[PDB]
């Protein structure tokens, strides 16, 4: 039998996802309609981008390109996460504590790292970890830690399959399909509160990210991200389909060359909340999301970045940034981003010419060598023994994505004769 490869359970899996939320929330369809036509358009209405794009095999990505967000609350959910993701060729990367901003949590993103996988399907998950100490009224901390140790978000068939995993080091057809469904249940939803309604009002004003990890079976899904080329479009293309966004965009300013990513939300549907032995429920928000992701930033571009933000109302924000430079020879120039060096077919005939130690910037303007932008595959930064704690939580570390972006830069130097 075939021993069927990550990426393949991977785009299985993401796909399976991406129907289930379609339909459980439709505005989701009409919102991948939305960027299609948006993405094609942009594609159209500039020719050189669409040629830059198919020569670095970075324009198949975009017509599948999603990320989760999950919440769990306990550190043995996180763990048998971590070991469901690997199947699949997804690890923990970087690490976000978004304590700082108030949301009683922490988190990391589960990803592909290598280039090949990234560029044949880059799923992503972000997961958070609830940090019930942060809870204010400890009778509810309580009350939560309870609930949530005496409760089980996995089918016994998907711990079964884990195992299995484990021994044979490996799954056949036949189980990879079986793991992609019993997975898929762990995220799907269900009105059916697992508390009384007490209980669910309770937590809920303590807290609504509380209720929504506490009271809900395993750990639906809090928003599918698609991807596109230009949110502004989007976000002005949606009330023409029904769609009220927010005029908020987190992340940068709009720029010619962007960085790390902009994304914006809107509430996609309020769902209905039950309780069992009663008639009357209640109700929630699920929400949706879409993102423009550019360039990954150099640690020293990360750092211009939020001191930048430490500074400074859309309008404001274009102001300050005008200090960041706008544009990739630039960006190259000052170690602010990373690119992935090519050669040109010139190039690679002059190969014998290109030397380790140059300066690529001659062998750009000569033609020979191309800079190409790495793609940010994380998340925007939020504005110690949380960190430790995390991965003591997750079961090892949570790699560096600094480290991940330089090494593919030096892998295509290397490549380049650099
Ligand atoms: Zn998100």
């Amino acid at each position: 039998a075939n021993s069927i490869t990550a990426d393949e359970i991977r785009e299985q899996f993401s796909q399976a996802m991406s129907a289930m939320y379609q339909q459980e929330v439709p505005q989701y369809g009409t919102l991948l309609e939305l960027v299609a036509d948006v993405n094609l358009a942009v594609l159209e209405n500039n020719p050189q981008l669409h040629e830059k794009m198919v020569n670095a095999d970075e324009l198949a990505r975009l017509n599948v390109e999603r990320h989760g967000a999950i919440r769990v609350g306990t550190a043995q959910e996180l763990a048998t996460l971590r070991r469901m993701f690997a199947i699949m060729g997804m690890y923990p990367v970087s690490y976000y504590d978004l304590s700082q901003a108030g949301v009683p949590v922490h988190s990391t993103a589960f990803r592909p790292i290598d280039d090949a996988s990234l560029a044949r399907n880059p799923f992503r998950v972000f997961t958070s970890l609830l940090r019930l100490e942060l809870i204010e009224n400890e009778i509810l901390r309580q009350k939560a830690a309870e609930i949530l140790r005496q409760r089980d978000i996995f089918t016994p068939r998907c711990r079964q399959l884990l195992e299995e995993y484990e021994q044979q080091g490996g799954f056949n057809e036949t189980q990879a399909q079986e793991f992609v469904q019993e997975a898929l249940e762990t995220f799907r939803w269900h009105q059916l509160a697992t508390v009384d309604e007490e209980t669910y009002r309770a937590l809920h004003n303590e807290h609504r990210l509380i209720a929504d990890v506490v009271c809900f079976p395993g750990c639906h899904i809090n928003h599918l991200t698609p991807r596109t080329l230009d949110i502004d479009r989007v976000q002005s293309m949606m009330p023409e389909c029904g769609i009220e966004p927010k005029i908020l965009i987190e992340g940068p300013p709009r720029r010619e060359v962007p960085i790390l990513l902009r994304q914006t939300s809107f509430k996609a549907l309020e769902e209905t909340v039950l309780f069992a032995g009663q008639k009357q429920g209640t109700h929630t928000a699920r929400f949706g999301e879409i993102e423009q992701r550019g360039v990954a930033l150099t640690p020293k571009g990360r750092q211009l970045y939020d001191d930048l933000l430490r500074n400074a109302h859309q309008m404001h924000l274009q102001e300050t940034f005008r200090t960041f430079p706008d544009s990739e020879f630039l960006m190259r120039q000052q170690g602010l981003a990373w690119f992935r060096y090519r050669l040109t077919p010139s190039g690679e005939a002059h190969r014998q010419a290109i030397h380790p130690g140059d300066d690529p910037q001659p062998l750009i303007e000569r033609g020979w060598v191309v800079a190409q932008p790495i793609t940010y595959e994380d998340f925007l930064p939020v504005s110690n023994a949380s960190r430790e704690a995390f991965e003591q939580a997750l079961g090892c570390p949570v790699l560096d994505e600094f480290q991940l972006y330089q090494e593919a830069e030096e892998r295509s130097k290397r490549r380049c004769g650099l």
